[PDB]
């Protein structure tokens, strides 16, 4: 059986997704760029510069 009203948004999204995906000059280099705790930093040990 179909869905009720107020959920037609699912229909819109389903039909829209199929159309296509593309963009020229795509500057993103991260799939996980949508994280939350972006403030965390791993403890990094630098090597002593020569001079």
């Amino acid at each position: 059986c179909p869905p009720p009203p107020q959920l037609r948004l699912l229909d819109f999204l389903q039909k829209r997704k199929e159309r296509k995906a593309g963009q020229h000059y795509d500057l993103k280099i991260s799939k996980a760029g949508n994280c939350v705790d972006m403030w965390k930093r791993s403890p990094c040990n630098l090597a002593i510069p020569s001079e």
